[PDB]
C-alpha cells in the first residue's frame, strides 16, 4: 500500500533521526506542527516538519520510513504482520527518552548537565522503541503502566493492558482483550481472549478468540478459539501432552479449537481435554 | 460511617469529573487548595474546591463519592472490604494521566498538541484509576515502581512493594509485608506475610500472618497463618493436593494454618505438609 | 581501593542526605555542578558540592560514602561483590523520588502542596535506592522500563534489560545479556547469558556464560556455562532432579556446565541432561 503522512522529526547535528511524530495518518495539515519546529541547543537537536511516503510492502529504507510503519500499527491502520518491517532494527537509533524529549546516547552525560539548568532530568527508558502513548493513544483502550506498550503495538478497541501486561511492536490484540501478561513481538490474540497475570506468549504464534491463559501460564504454540491454559502451566512446543490416550509434543496440538490444557494428577502428565462448551 | 473531606476536583467543560484530590480526610481547611483552583484551557478543564460527604455503607452515587472512597482506603482510614464500592467502575472516567495532570480521552489528540507548546507531553497511564502516590503517600512504606500501586490500595506501615509487586484497589497489606508479586483486587495479606517475586494471589481470597509465597508461585485459595507455597508452584482452587494420604482439591485445604505446599518427587503429586514450626 | 569523586548532594534542613550525584568518577572538576547549587524552599533542601573519598574495602560510614559505592557499581568501575556494602541499608534514607527531584518523606504532604504551585507533582518511586538512569546511563545498554534498574546495578556493554527485566543493586550482567527477568541483589550473569521473560534468579548465586533461562523459569542455584532451564520450571536448591539415574537435590548440581534442566514425561521427574553442544 502507498502510505503517507506529515510529521515532525527530531534530528541530531549530524542528521541522525531520534524520532518522528505523525499526529495523523494521510494528512498534509501542519498547524499542529509549525509551532513545534525549532532548535534545542541543550539537546543539540533540531525539530523539523517532514512528509513521509512509503510502500508498505517494501522493506523500510531509512529511519523516517521505520517510524511511519510503527505509527501505522499503533494507529491501527495496519494489523500486525501486514506491513514489511525487515531491517527495522538497523534503522532505529538507540535514544534516551527523557522528560525533555528524545536525547542522543552519544554525549548524553553532557546533555544531562545542560538540561539540568532547566529542571530535574528524568530518564524514562533507553531504547530504539519509544513508549507508544507518547505518540498515539488509540481509542477505546486502557493501559495501566504505559511504559509497557511499545510504539508499533496494535491495541483494538475494548482492550485493557493491565500493569503486568506487556505488548511489543508488531503485536497485540485484534479485538477486546484483557492483557495482564506478555504479548511478544509478532504475537496476536483475537477478540475475547484474556491473558492472565504474568502469563507469557512466545513469538509464528497467535491465539484465536475467547482463549483464557491462567496467571503465570505460558503458551509457545499457536492456538485457535476457546482454549484454556491452566494457571502456572507452560505449554512449550516441546512439552509432552496426553491427548486421547497418547503423548504428543504440544506442537502436534497447535491450532486447536476448544482444548483445556491442565496438569493431571491421575496420569502424572500434562493433559489436553475438550472444553465443554 | 459518615465520612467527609474537602478536596479539589478537575472537571471537563461538560462537567465530567476527571479526578478529585483530598489531601486530608475530615478537614474543612482549604489553604493547601485555593491556589490550585483555576482553568487550564489547553486541557479544557477547571479545578474547583469541593466538599464531599458520604455514607460508606451505601453504594457510591457519583464520581466525587467514588474518589473519596479510594482515598479513604489509601489513607488507611478504612481497610479493604469495609467500604461499599459497588458500581464504582461505572462512576470513574477513563483518563489520560499526564505530566500536565489528568486529561480527557475525548479530544486527547488536540489536547496533546495544545500542551506540547508548553513542553514535552508524557503519558503515564490511561485508566480509570490513577497511581496512588500522586494523591497519597502513606507513612512507613516503600514502593519501587509507583506505577504499580493503584489509588484505593491499602499499604500498612512497614510494607515494601518491590518493582515486581502490584497492588490493586480494595487490596493490600494489613501489616508489615514484603510485596514482590501481585495482590489482586479484593485480596489482603496480613502482618509478616511476604509475597515472592512474580507470585500471583488471585481474588474471596486472603492470606493470614507470616505466610511465604515463593518466587513465581500462585495462590488461588484463602490461607491462614504460617503457610508456605514453594517457588514456581501455582495452587488453584482445583489443584489436586495430597494431604494425609488422600488427594483433595486445594479448596478443601482453604483457611489452613501451618501448611507447606510443595512438589513431591516420591508421589509425583503436589503435597501439603505441616510447617514445623 | 582508594576511590574519590566530586558530586552534588541534596540535604534536608536537618542535614540528612537525600541523594548525591557524582557525574564522573575520580574528577575534581565542578563546572557541570556549580550552577546546580542552591536552595529549594518548597522541598526545604539545599544542594551543595561535595568531595567524597572512600576505602572500598571498608564498610561505608555515612550516606555520602554509600551513594559513591552505588555510583562506582553503575559506572562499571567495580563489579558486583568487589566493594564492601555492609550496613548500606542503615545509611540510605527513604526518599520520595519526584519530577521535582528527591523529597523527604517527613513532611511530604506539605512539600507536595508547596510544589504543586509550580506544576503537577508526580511521584516515581518511594525508596532508599533511586532509578539508576537518573544518575548514570552506562554505555552500550538498553533499558525498556528504567524504573526497574536500581542505582548500584552493573550493566555491561551489550546488555538489554527488557521491560519485564529487573536488576537490583550489587547485581547485573558481566557481559552482553538479554535480561527479561529478575536479577536479585547479589546475582550476576556472565556474557551471552539470556534471562527469559518473567524468569527469577534468587540471590550466593551466579550464572556463567551462554546460559538460557526460559520464560517464567526460576534458578535458585549457581550454574556454570551453557546451562538451560526450561520455560516454566523453577529449580530451587531443594528441588529433586534426576541425573544419571539418581535423584539429587538440585544444590548437588550447583556450578555445573552444559546441563539442560527440563520436565520429563517418562520418569515424571525433573531431569538434568547434557547440553549437546
Ligand atoms: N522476544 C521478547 C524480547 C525481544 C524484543 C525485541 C528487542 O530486543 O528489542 C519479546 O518479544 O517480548
Ligand atoms: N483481576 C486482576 C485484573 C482486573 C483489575 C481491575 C480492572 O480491570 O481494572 C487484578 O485484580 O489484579
Ligand atoms: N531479594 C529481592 C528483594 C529485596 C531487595 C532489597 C530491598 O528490600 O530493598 C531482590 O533482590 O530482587
Amino acid at each position: 500500500t502507498t502510505a503517507s503522512a506529515t510529521g515532525i522529526a527530531t534530528l541530531t547535528s549530524t542528521g541522525d533521526v531520534l524520532d518522528v511524530w505523525y499526529p495523523e495518518i494521510g494528512s498534509t495539515d501542519q498547524s499542529a506542527l509549525t509551532p513545534l519546529e525549532g532548535v534545542d541547543e541543550d539537546r543539540n537537536v533540531t525539530r523539523k516538519i517532514v512528509t513521509t511516503t512509503i510502500d508498505i510492502d517494501a522493506a523500510p529504507t531509512d529511519t523516517y520510513d521505520a517510524w511511519l510503519r510503527l505509527h501505522l500499527l499503533s494507529h491501527r491502520v495496519f494489523r500486525p504482520h501486514t506491513i514489511n518491517l525487515d531491517g527495522i532494527f538497523g534503522l532505529l537509533n538507540n535514544v534516551v527518552w527523557t522528560n525533555f524529549g528524545p536525547c542522543a546516547v552519544d554525549g548524553f552525560a553532557l546533555t544531562r548537565a545542560r538540561l539540568s539548568r532547566r529542571g530535574q532530568v528524568t530518564v524514562y527508558s533507553v531504547d530504539k522503541f519509544p513508549r507508544m502513548v507518547d505518540y498515539v493513544v488509540p481509542s477505546g483502550v486502557r493501559i495501566g503502566d504505559a511504559d509497557r506498550v511499545r510504539l508499533g503495538a496494535y491495541l483494538a478497541d475494548g482492550t485493557t493492558v493491565m500493569h503486568e501486561g506487556f505488548v511489543n511492536f508488531n503485536a497485540g490484540t485484534l479485538g477486546a482483550s484483557m492483557v495482564e501478561g506478555r504479548i511478544s513481538a509478532g504475537v496476536t490474540v483475537d477478540d475475547g481472549t484474556d491473558v492472565g497475570g504474568g502469563a507469557s506468549i512466545m513469538g509464528v504464534i497467535s491465539l484465536g478468540k475467547r482463549c483464557l491463559l491462567g496467571a503465570n501460564s505460558g503458551c509457545g504454540i499457536p492456538l485457535g478459539d476457546d482454549c484454556i491454559i491452566e494457571a502456572g502451566l507452560y505449554i512449550t512446543a516441546g512439552t509432552k501432552v496426553l491427548f486421547d490416550g497418547s503423548l504428543h509434543k504440544a506442537s502436534t496440538l497447535a491450532g486447536s479449537n476448544g482444548l483445556i490444557f491442565r496438569r493431571d494428577s491421575v496420569s502424572g502428565q500434562v493433559v489436553a481435554v475438550p472444553n465443554t462448551k
